[PDB]
């Protein structure tokens, strides 16, 4: 039961708006905050929400290895944990997606016997899916760091989505405040041409940082990436999306074993991927679609559909547990004592909260029968 | 321009807390809200924020194809757009990650000339990285839908992370209110055994849905997945993580072209980055404080900010308006329509700040907020 803890949170990519409610609540409650963001409005916002913040960005330098910077960032955080304080680290995007020092600091804290947790956030890949209008499900997604992709000769799959981070710093171990001199970029272009061909599309993607900005979603051929004026547009916040070159055929034995039967591989569900070369759009309103739409006119909810049927007192406390870290800590320490303290709950509601199981909370908030809960 | 718009937003996975500030503000501002979420506290919260909501979940049914439900969900949203309304759709997690009807509705709205946008959210994969303590960077990540993975015989990489969604409904095209009868699950287990071997680990992952819950992070062998009591635990909110078998060797041409090692020295001999992946079988222990780490820590005592580091140096008025543009959708729409007229209306801005806002470029905003 050591005093001291480390919680690392994200801010998302687009200024302020892409932070989660829980990231904000933990920042506000912290004894000490350490942050690494690249948007001045987000920095200003953080400084209005906690009185004891330190900017980690000052530990980068011209010609200084990023690994040295990361060791320093982690040590600054853990030093405050060792003094018995509740410390929060903040990184832009998702704090564990292409971020070294967060994973390091949490592992050191855990090894010394302190509580340590990462809260997820909205990454640049999350933004890419939203802005390019693609789903990782169709037809699968491979995600790599650009230098690692080359050095370990990581496998390509020409039938799935490909996403490459850190294309602006190929083979570069250090930092510069004015930007990278990305003079090994041509090595990446050679690999892409060898796998996909000279005329295959590469989408240069930069998510908007400020709320009024449009994203950069510029299509180039692989061969165009050798032109000096195009290559120089690729910087420190650039990600590449490379769409599929072909569609993979279905396995007939698997279709038999799953029992689904010939399958046309070039037969798409609406909408088609706009970035695939020479792929026409599909029909949105086939006869099967029109039949489903006609059924709306006299639709009734199924008998097994259970509408929400809660109270203000119950919704208030469930919201409080999600938005007030201190209330959550009190509940976790003593479910029974906490449940007895909440004003205006019914006997059914109070018993369900003491248990805290999914089945019990659902019975209470949807007015479903339960012999135990109705006996309260 | 044409009246009517569609904005689709997410709620994250863990109840209420994983919703973004902008998802909340767009829900509040909407003329009508359509939602599909799978816990009651999140549903109750949404209903406190807008008086005009419809639950899309009522359009599922026992034995009804999910494709028919998806067509209906998308049509209810687009019908309201065609009436000239600003409509918001809401899906749990990230609204475009393993979600069919959002992409469909947005594509139809855009093709008919209406404004259409998706706002990203926190997905189950984002939660998985945070709870299992892994980074997609190290050593790469492949992500698939479980049935698609099987039907198209999609490749694995034994040297990278593998993440499989929808492992609880293999080959199933319909819906049931009481849950799926996942009787083709053995076909997935056979494929995993062929690619990885019977004793390789598979992590059964379920992110906590309520704020007091712990995640499920249960490691099993591929062979253990054939045991009835274990297979029964895999349901509609289950995801699988399969760690690498081993570390992959480096390409020698690439080491030379990137100038990463002098000739005559043996490659792939540096220790792994700390910390090691705790799920990878036979992973060696990595030490946190090597000589290079201890030297960096010694330098902290007399560290000064570099000359090129630019401290924030802004004002209440400028910070307030940039926050407003992020948190008030109406204010953002006004600003976008006429930058000059909006910037003239803002109270207490300096002439430098007012001009910077009127331009709106990143270089201009940064100049104003760091006093350069
Ligand atoms: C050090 S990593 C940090 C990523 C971050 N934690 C996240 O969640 O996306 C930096 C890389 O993230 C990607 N990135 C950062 N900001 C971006 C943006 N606005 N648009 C596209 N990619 C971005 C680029 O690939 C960049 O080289
Ligand atoms: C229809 S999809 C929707 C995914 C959602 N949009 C997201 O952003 O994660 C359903 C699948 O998501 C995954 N999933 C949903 N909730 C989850 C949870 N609490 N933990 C782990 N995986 C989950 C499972 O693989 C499930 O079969
Ligand atoms: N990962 C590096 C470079 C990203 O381009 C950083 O720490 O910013």
């Amino acid at each position: 039961t050591k005093a001291g803890s480390l919680t690392i949170v994200g801010t998302g990519i687009e200024s302020i708006g892409q932070m989660t409610l829980q990231a904000l609540s933990y920042i506000e409650a912290a004894a000490k905050v350490f942050y690494c963001v690249i948007d001045p409005a987000t920095e200003a916002f953080i400084l209005t929400k906690n009185k004891n913040c330190v900017d980690l960005y000052q530990y980068y330098d011209n010609g200084k290895s990023r690994l040295n910077t990361y060791t320093q960032m982690s040590e600054l955080m853990v030093r405050e944990v060792r003094k018995g304080l509740d410390v929060v680290g903040v990184f832009y995007g998702h704090p564990g997606v292409f971020v070294n020092p967060s994973h390091r600091a949490l592992a050191i804290a855990k090894s010394e016997g302190y509580r340590a947790r990462m809260l997820p956030g909205v990454s640049a890949e999350d933004c890419l899916f939203a802005d390019l209008c693609i789903d990782p499900s169709n037809p699968g997604c491979l995600t790599y760091e650009a230098s690692d992709f080359l050095i370990r000769d990581r496998p390509v799959s020409i039938h799935s989505h490909l996403v490459l981070f850190q294309v602006g710093c190929v083979g570069i171990a250090d930092f510069n405040f004015t930007g990278f001199d990305n003079n090994k970029f041509g090595v990446l272009v050679d690999r892409l041409e060898q796998e996909y061909g000279a005329e295959h599309p590469v989408v240069h993607y930069i998510a908007a940082m400020m709320p009024h900005q449009d994203p950069v979603t510029d299509k180039y051929t692989v061969a165009q990436l050798r032109e000096p004026e195009i290559a120089k547009r690729v910087g420190g916040v650039s990600t590449f999306y490379i769409p599929p070159k072909a569609r993979k055929a279905s396995n007939l034995d698997i279709i038999r074993r799953l029992e689904l039967l010939v399958p046309d591989k070039k037969a798409r569900i609406y909408p088609a991927n706009q970035w695939e070369p020479d792929v026409p759009e599909v029909e949105p309103y086939r006869p099967s679609d029109q039949a489903a739409i006609a059924q709306l006119a006299d639709h009734a909810p199924p008998e097994q559909y259970q509408p929400l049927a809660t109270s203000k007192a119950m919704s208030d406390v469930m919201t409080k547990l999600a938005l007030d870290p201190k209330a959550l800590a009190d509940y976790k320490a003593d479910h029974r004592a906490f449940a007895q303290s909440v004003p205006d709950l019914t006997p059914q509601e109070r018993a369900a909260l003491e248990l805290g199981d999914s089945w019990a909370i659902r019975c209470a908030m949807k007015n479903m029968p339960s012999s135990l809960l109705d006996a309260a």
